[PDB]
């Protein structure tokens, strides 16, 4: 059971709220003709647009603080973060994370992934560059608390274990970095693999109940399952180049996107192998689950290049699991 619905150009990440009974999708819109972007509120079943929130800055990454029902979006090309009230769709404010000039020599860090700790109303944002950082933002006033330095090259991945007070990030140096959220200190940097090959761990999704992490690698066709207590490999699941990953507690499965391939794989987290594949052409980007874990949403981008931009809008695919 699948439903494909067109929404808008430049689709990226999504967030879901059971209380609002809604799914939101960040879209950057047209790269050549649009300044700023749009966050769309969609019906969880029909995927029809119920609200279009125009934004001065293009939104990319997305997350929601469930306790405050506040959406947080990463403004990747403006080194900023935006907060939007979920109930009203009102942009509450923004925070510039790196205000430096984008000169040929100076490259401002740009936000990638965002995660919100509902227990402390703190938002963590991975800022990527040659020397990455993790910005820690006060969700109560949209002001910076501090910045966790030295997370390595292109430390894109970000996942939070609120109860355990642990934050995890993964980078292009083949490391899994564990951070104590009580004091924002890096507790350890673990080289997951040692085969003399380059490993770029792009995303990470946690199974906090069993203390496991699912990590994708853009360089190898192998999804890693790691014990977050010590960093040991629990399993190496065979699967084509994976980018996005999302673990589903309700079904003990993990979903992974294959952008170039145009598919989404379902990994049985008990047997540790791929048991099903969904056809999601052309280029699947991000994933989101309904609160009950019974429905998977996939943002899918049309084939496009900054030479021949797509004329058709991107879609969101609803998959009844």
């Amino acid at each position: 059971e699948m439903l494909r619905k067109a929404v808008g150009k430049g689709a990226y990440e999504m967030a879901y709220s059971q209380q609002e009974n809604a799914l939101w999708l960040a879209t950057s819109q047209s790269r050549k003709l649009d300044k700023g972007g749009v966050v769309y509120r969609l019906d969880p079943v029909t995927l029809e647009v119920t609200q279009a929130i125009h934004n001065d800055l293009k939104p990319f990454g997305a997350t929601i603080n469930n306790t405050t029902q506040t959406l947080w979006f990463g403004n990747t090309v403006n080194s900023a973060v935006t907060a939007i009230d979920a109930k009203t769709g009102e942009v509450k404010g923004r925070l510039v994370l790196d205000d430096r000039k984008r000169t040929e020599e100076v490259r401002p860090l740009q936000p990638r992934e965002l995660v919100a700790d509902d227990a402390t109303n703190t938002v963590y944002i991975s800022g990527i560059g040659k020397e990455s950082v993790i910005w820690v933002v006060d969700g109560g006033n949209i002001k910076l608390k501090t910045a966790i330095q030295n997370t390595g090259k292109m430390s894109t991945g970000l996942a939070l274990d609120s109860e355990g007070k642990r934050l995890y990030t993964t980078n292009a140096d083949g490391e899994l970095i564990t951070i104590d959220t009580a004091d924002n200190k890096i507790l350890s940097r673990k080289k997951l693999l040692d085969d003399g090959k380059e490993h770029f761990f792009i995303n990470i999704s946690l199974d906090t109940a069993r203390q496991r992490a699912f990590i994708t690698d853009s360089k190898a066709a192998e999804v890693l399952v790691v014990d977050t207590r010590n960093g040991n490999i629990l399993a190496k699941v065979a699967a084509p180049e994976s980018l996005a990953v999302l673990f589903n507690p309700a079904r003990n499965e993990a979903y992974v996107t294959h952008r170039q391939a145009g598919k989404v794989s379902v990994i049985d987290a008990k047997s540790y192998k791929v048991v099903k594949t969904f056809d999601t052409p052309t280029h699947p980007n991000s994933l989101a689950l309904s609160a009950d874990g019974k429905t998977l949403y996939v943002s899918v981008k049309q084939k496009s290049t900054k030479q021949q931009e797509a004329t058709q809008p991107d879609d969101v695919i609803r998959i009844a699991l």
